[PDB]
């Protein structure tokens, strides 16, 4: 039950096969799978399902196929509602491990045009559809049709070139994904494909995104303060 990296079990987790699954708001869920990395242990990743009337969308894959299978299946036993689209935040195994497993299942996924470029080189399936971004990070519109309340912004380069956000419009939960550590986190992960110039800027560019966003969701770690944002930016602030 207990992860090396990631929020541990608290009373409303919802074990559901190897997954863990959190409600946020009546209509976000925060999906954890874990990968057990040998003599390490297990690294929780967080993505989210958002209800959308009659869909549900999801926000990043898990780390596997399989575990990305259980997410639908949760999907299918605790909402009943088709999976329209996922949105996958960037191409490392955490975000798009399993994105064979949405494709399967016929879900339509989006990623950051530069994700579908890098995925190949990452190991990994590109998404079927490519997020495109204004000079001011927010997704071209016509890239991301039909996305209900997904916000997606590209906030620049930080955890990765690649790297994008996702605000769930009409709540209090915006998505950082792995550019965004929680405020206590002593490091910003791994900073192997980072740009460690523009982090900084990056990580406040997601908070200015999404200004009135109380609560922070990001990968490795349970949902959090602004106070996420701030912390990640002032380590970042560290790199230049
Ligand atoms: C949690 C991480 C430290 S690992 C993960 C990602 N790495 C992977 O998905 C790798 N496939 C991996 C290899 C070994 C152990 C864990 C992950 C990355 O490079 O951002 N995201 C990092 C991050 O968000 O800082
Ligand atoms: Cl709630
Ligand atoms: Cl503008
Ligand atoms: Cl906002
Ligand atoms: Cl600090
Ligand atoms: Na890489
Ligand atoms: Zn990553
Ligand atoms: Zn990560």
């Amino acid at each position: 039950i207990r992860p090396t990296i990631g929020q541990q079990m608290e009373t409303g987790d919802q074990r559901f096969g190897d997954l863990v699954f959190r409600q946020l708001a009546p209509n976000v869920w925060q999906h954890t799978s874990y990968l057990d990395m040998p003599g390490f242990g297990a690294v929780a990743s967080n993505g989210l399902i958002v209800r959308d009337g009659g869909r549900v969308l999801v926000v990043d894959t898990a780390w596997t196929d399989d575990q990305t299978a259980q997410i639908l299946n949760w999907i299918k036993q605790e909402i009943n509602l088709p999976v329209a689209l996922a949105v996958v935040t960037h191409a490392h195994q955490d975000k798009m491990g399993g994105m064979d497993a949405l494709h399967a299942a016929g879900i339509a996924t989006y990623a950051n045009a530069l994700s579908n470029q890098l995925a190949p080189q990452e190991g990994l399936v590109a998404a079927q559809h490519s997020l495109t971004f204004a000079a001011n990070g927010w997704v071209e519109p016509a890239t991301a049709p039909n996305f209900g309340p997904l916000k997606v912004f590209y906030p620049g380069p930080g955890h990765t070139s690649d790297n994008i956000t996702v605000g769930i419009d009409g709540t209090d939960i915006a998505f950082g994904g792995c550019l965004i550590k929680d405020s206590k986190a002593k490091s910003l992960g791994n900073l192997d494909d980072a740009d460690t110039e523009h982090y900084a800027a990056s990580a406040r560019a997601f908070g200015a995104a999404f200004p009135k966003a109380s609560m922070i969701v990001m990968s490795h770690s349970a949902p959090d303060s602004r106070a996420a944002i701030t912390h990640t930016a002032r380590m970042a602030d560290k790199l230049r």
